This record gives C-alpha cells, sequence and structure tokens, in this order.
C-alpha cells in the first residue's frame, strides 16, 4: 500500500535524514501512538522562539515582560513534581534491580516485571498521541563529541519538554549528525491526553495522573514514561537517562554515574582542584556548585549542579564531566543572599515553573529577599492574587527554574572541556539535626564508601537513609553498586579522591542552626583543600578524621560554637551504628559486600573504645 511510511506527515526535517535506527524508533512509535504530525527537532533558535511564542498563543506558557526571553509555565496541581511512587526499573530478575529485602518492602528502587510493563504499556501508549505533534528531540548528555559523552532521542507530545530539553541538553541537527549509525538510548514520553480530550484540561497543562508510570529497562535501552509533563518525569535525558540507565552502563562498562555537583575551588595563591558532591535534595547541591566564598581569595567555579558522569583515564585520574547542559534548580529559597550566582543565571532565557509573578512581569517566590515596591502585587503559581496573609505559599515549593549553564557568570572554563575535569575529593552529606560533625575525612576508599553508604538525611521530622544520595536513582541492585565502587581500589593506576562528610543543619537544643552555612561554607571547604595536599591539619576520631583546634578558619565568624559543631558523642554513635548495622542488614543482606560489613564492624568497635 504505502507501507509503515508515516513521511506525509513530517512538518519539520525528513525521515530519509534519519540514521536507520533513528527512523525505526520513530516509525515505529508513530504506528503506535497515531500522532497527527512528526517535527523533527534540528536545535535552531527560531524553532525555540516560534515554539515558545505558539505556547504562548495557547496558554501554556506567559512570557516574562520583565526580562530578556523569559517564560513562566503553570501547572495541574496534580502534576508538580517528580513521582518515585510511579517509577519503576524492569529485568528479568528483581534481585538485578534491587536487592531482596529481608523486610519484603525495599527502600532502594521499585522493580515490574516484564510481563506487568507489558500491561501497563498497552493500556496506555496505542493511539495516546492523536491529534497532537510527535516531537522527535535528538540530544546529547555531555558536550557533543567527548568520549564520555552519551546520545538519546526523546519522542515527546509536549512542546514544554522540547523547550525544557533544549535548555538541559544539548539538542538538535548537530547530535544527528555525530549520532551517525552509533547506539542511542530510546527515550518515549507522552503526556497520554489524545484529542479529543476524554478528561477537562486543567491549567492548560496536559497530563494523566492515573495512568502516570515512569518506566526503565536498561536490557532494551529503553525510557519508556507515560502521563506526567513535569521534571524528572518527561525531561528523560536527567533522571531517568543520566542516572537510572547510566549508572547501568556505567556499572558494565567501569565508570561512575552519579548525583554529584562538580565545582572548582581556588585559593588565594591560585591553586586548583575539583571536587564533586553527592547531597540528597533539599540539601544544597546547587548552592554549593555555585557558591560565592566568604574567604577572601577564595574562588569557586561551577561545572554542574546535579549529575556527574566519572571515569578514570590511563594516567589514573578521575574525570568528570557534567552531562547537562544547564540547570534545573528548586527557585524557592534562591536569593542574592543564599545564591547570587543562581539570581544572575537566571535573568535571561530561562523557563520558569509553578513561580509567582509579580504586577510588572517579574518572578517571585519564598526566600527571594528582594522587597517589592508598594503598589506591586503578585500572582501566585495558582494564578491568584496573593499576599503575606494567606496560610499557602506564593510558589509551589517544588517549582523550578531551568536555564542554560553557560549563563552562569562562575563557569568553569573546562565545564565542556570533552576529556572532563579531575576529581580530587568527593563530598558527602544532608540534613542531621543531631550528632554529626560539620565535617570528617574517610579513612580510606573502603570506610570512604562505607560512609556514602550510611547516608541519612532528614526528610523534606524523619531521618531517612539515602546512601550516596542514589535512593531515588538506582539503575541496580544497590548492593552490586556497592561492589562497583569498591572494584575501584582493584585498578592499578586510579588515584583515589579523598572521601569528606559534612553536615550544615547540625542543631543546638533550641532548634537554631549551630553554623551559619552558605557562603561560611567556604571554610570547610578550606580544611578539606589541605587535606588533600597532605597538610597536618587533622585528628583522629572514631568516625574519621577532623580539624585539629584551630584548623578551621573561624576569622570573620566571630564566635561560633565548635564544642557543640564538633562534638562526637558515644551514646549517639552507639545508635548510630545499631541502626545503620539493622538497615543494611534488612536492604542490602546477601548482596552487602564483605568490605562494607567489615567497615560497619571496625567503626562499631572504634565507638565502643570511646
Ligand atoms: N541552613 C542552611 N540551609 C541551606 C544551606 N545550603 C542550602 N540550604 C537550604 O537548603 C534548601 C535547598 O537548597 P538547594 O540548593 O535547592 O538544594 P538541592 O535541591 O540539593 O540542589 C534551600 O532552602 C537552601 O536555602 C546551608 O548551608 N545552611
Ligand atoms: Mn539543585
Ligand atoms: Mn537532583
Ligand atoms: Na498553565
Amino acid at each position: 500500500h504505502n507501507g509503515l511510511d508515516f513521511s506525509a506527515k513530517v512538518i519539520q526535517g525528513s525521515l530519509d535524514s534519519l540514521p536507520q535506527e533513528v527512523r525505526k524508533f520513530v516509525e515505529g512509535n508513530a504506528q503506535l501512538c497515531q500522532p497527527e504530525y512528526i517535527h523533527i527537532c534540528d536545535g535552531s533558535e527560531e524553532e525555540y522562539g516560534r515554539l515558545l511564542a505558539h505556547m504562548q498563543e495557547e496558554g501554556v506558557i506567559r512570557k516574562l515582560k520583565k526580562y530578556d526571553n523569559c517564560w513562566l509555565a503553570l501547572t495541574d496541581p496534580r502534576d508538580v513534581a517528580r513521582i518515585q511512587s510511579k517509577t519503576v526499573i524492569i529485568t528479568q530478575e528483581q534481585r538485578d534491580t534491587v536487592p531482596i529485602p529481608k523486610s519484603g518492602q525495599s527502600q532502594l528502587g521499585r522493580w515490574m516485571s516484564e510481563e506487568d510493563f507489558e500491561k501497563a504499556f498497552n493500556a496506555r501508549f496505542p493511539g495516546c498521541m492523536k491529534g497532537r505533534t510527535m516531537y522527535v528531540i535528538p540530544f546529547s548528555m555531555g558536550p557533543l563529541g567527548s568520549p564520555l559523552a552519551k546520545i538519546g532521542i526523546e519522542l515527546t507530545d509536549s512542546p514544554y519538554v522540547v523547550a525544557s530539553m533544549r535548555i538541559m541538553t544539548r539538542m538538535g541537527t548537530s547530535v544527528l549528525e555525530a549520532l551517525g549509525d552509533g547506539e542511542f538510548i530510546k527515550c518515549l514520553h507522552s503526556v497520554g491526553c489524545p484529542l479529543p480530550l476524554k478528561k477537562p484540561l486543567v491549567n492548560n497543562w496536559a497530563c494523566n495522573p492515573e495512568l502516570t508510570l515512569i518506566a526503565h529497562l536498561p536490557d532494551r535501552r529503553e525510557i519508556i514514561s507515560f502521563g506526567s509533563g513535569y521534571g524528572g518525569n518527561s525531561l528523560l535525558g536527567k533522571k531517568c537517562f543520566a542516572l537510572r540507565i547510566a549508572s547501568r552502563l556505567a556499572k558494565e562498562e567501569g565508570w561512575l554515574a552519579e548525583h554529584m555537583l562538580i565545582l572548582g575551588i581556588t585559593n588565594p595563591e591560585g591553586k586548583k582542584k575539583y571536587l564533586a558532591a553527592a547531597f540528597p535534595s533539599a540539601c544544597g547541591k546547587t548552592n554549593l556548585a555555585m557558591m560565592n566564598p566568604t574567604l577572601p581569595g577564595w574562588k569557586v567555579e561551577c561545572v554542574g549542579d546535579d549529575i556527574a558522569w566519572m571515569k578514570f583515564d590511563a594516567q589514573g585520574n578521575l574525570r568528570a564531566i557534567n552531562p547537562e547542559n544547564g540547570f534545573f534548580g528548586v527557585a524557592p529559597g534562591t536569593s542574592v543572599k543564599t545564591n547570587p550566582n543562581a539570581i544572575k543565571t537566571i535573568q535571561k532565557n530561562t523557563i520558569f515553573t509553578n513561580v509567582a509573578e509579580t504586577s510588572d512581569g517579574g518572578v517571585y517566590w519564598e526566600g527571594i529577599d528582594e522587597p517589592l515596591a508598594p503598589g506591586v502585587t503578585i500572582t501566585s503559581w495558582k494564578n491568584k492574587e496573593w499576599r503575606p496573609q494567606d496560610e499557602e505559599p506564593c510558589a509551589h515549593p517544588n517549582s523550578r527554574f531551568c536555564t542554560p549553564a553557560s549563563q552562569c557568570p562562575i563557569i568553569d572554563p573546562a565545564w565542556e572541556s570533552p576529556e572532563g575535569v579531575p576529581i580530587e575529593g568527593i563530598i558527602f552529606g544532608g540534613r542531621r539535626p543531631a550528632g554529626v560533625p560539620l565535617v570528617y575525612e574517610a579513612l580510606s576508599w573502603q570506610h570512604g564508601v562505607f560512609v556514602g553508604a550510611a547516608m541519612r538525611s532528614e526528610a523534606t521530622k524523619v531521618i531517612m537513609h539515602d546512601p550516596f544520595a542514589m535512593r531515588p536513582f538506582f539503575g541496580y541492585n544497590f548492593g552490586k553498586y556497592l561492589a562497583h565502587w569498591l572494584s575501584m581500589a582493584h585498578r592499578p593506576a586510579a588515584k583515589l579522591p579523598k572521601i569528606f562528610h559534612v553536615n550544615w543543619f547540625r542543631k543546638d537544643k533550641n532548634g537554631k542552626f549551630l553554623w551559619p552555612g552558605f557562603g561560611e561554607n567556604s571554610r570547610v571547604l578550606e580544611w578539606m583543600f589541605g587535606r588533600i595536599e597532605g597538610e597536618d591539619s587533622a585528628k583522629l576520631t572514631p568516625i574519621g578524621y577532623v580539624p585539629k583546634e584551630d584548623a578551621l578558619n573561624l576569622k570573620g565568624l566571630g564566635d561560633v560554637n565548635v564544642e557543640e559543631l564538633f562534638g562526637i558523642s558515644k551514646e549517639f554513635w552507639e545508635k548510630e551504628v545499631e541502626e545503620i548495622d539493622k538497615y543494611l542488614e534488612d536492604q542490602v543482606n546477601a548482596d552487602l559486600p564483605y568490605e562494607i560489613e567489615r567497615e560497619l564492624r571496625a567503626l562499631k568497635q572504634r565507638i565502643s573504645q570511646m
């Protein structure tokens, strides 16, 4: 007849231009999802501007008239976040995806059988793009033609995803030319609202919360996401690819894909080093990644604020790239005070989601610390006039900026270097109101892997385990991931970074933070820097090395309560090790490596002799 040829529906580009396997992915899914048109994205400025104005004319976004090319999306309140409960990974065997927990409920991932997924898929995708354009987004995670970069193709029915993916990845025609006949991750996305609409459209924001499902199929190199337009559910390069699929790839291939910022720190003498840090969301990665140091002569430069791909090179340096092309940061809390470098970044060419709008076309959120002129009013993220009298924030707590990384005033000159940046330190941390000192240093690589494994952080009151800040993101069995980290010591050449753990959030008996934080965290970074150099600035404790007395620069800082801030209590740490023991036994068990169990035994013994 005319085959399975969708050429007649192509409104930009050509199916004949596509590499063979890309064409097959596009056409097969056009046959399944029945889009009205196919738009192959070129990544051009013209494409982007027109798509924005189109969304503008449909009421999907508003233009923010105060700024150079900035935009505002307000969502359906049912679709406001990446949703872990609807997030699953498919493998033949459950144990390959998560360890089998002794308690029967795993905190370390959600598995679904191939059978169950096929039924779920068939219930969702057939005809799901009826009446819509299927956009084909060819994208690079990493600098174009970096040896560490990986290519994806995302099919989506959301122009919001297209625009946001232009920022957060490298996308367009240059990627298709770079890809050629190579392998790529297949990323399928639908908002799940075929036309004609069966359910009312809320806030011009297409979604299907009842059928929302974010699936990963590592053995097929597929990510298939249905029903949410938001964040990590729809922007498939970010979590789905650059952590969940990429952690699996990394394990197979001998590298690491982690939930880590990469920042550069320069002393007053001009001396430079790169550091990576894994904190859970809402524990300050973006802030640290673009920190404005208070300590004079110190400089911080940003490589990435969220994801790090790391591979030992043939010299044994741990090379890291940021696979992202932008920051997708939580907007609330961002002020000139807390994060001035973010604020300079987001003044132009930025897409805001679920933040408030001022009457003069500006953006507003909790913690912005920017007084408004009398007469200037605020429209909340729910499209209502808002005042601080109300018992609701003007912006959703998970609201966002999505901004190009290149616009960061302190973007590192090597942030796109195809070889990556050499990592000399790896920092773990989160929110611990009690017990855990400002900073310590792991005693060995094995100890450091244990420190990552043991991470706990206040929920954003409950304290939960979040190993390596990867709890939401492991692409495979966490015990095996532990073994993969430990295996890095068994290769000759590898120059293993020093591992540290931090805590900004230690609080006193009256619930006041014992440490100021923010730009004062440069004093902790200072202590860390010297240690990589070999400075004799450390005191041994049961948990690791801490700063020696007077080793931290507290100058310009008045009287910080250092005794409480560095206190290490036998009673706290004996409870700590017991809790950790029971967690690893329950959640990891048969897959817990011998070396991590040994480190737990060693820590317990050192605490017992306090
Ligand atoms: N008290 C305190 N709060 C902080 C510090 N760093 C970040 N925060 C707060 O933690 C919240 C999350 O910051 P953010 O950079 O979004 O964390 P991310 O989600 O991990 O990238 C914001 O409300 C920040 O103001 C700190 O050093 N001390
Ligand atoms: Mn962030
Ligand atoms: Mn993150
Ligand atoms: Na809207």
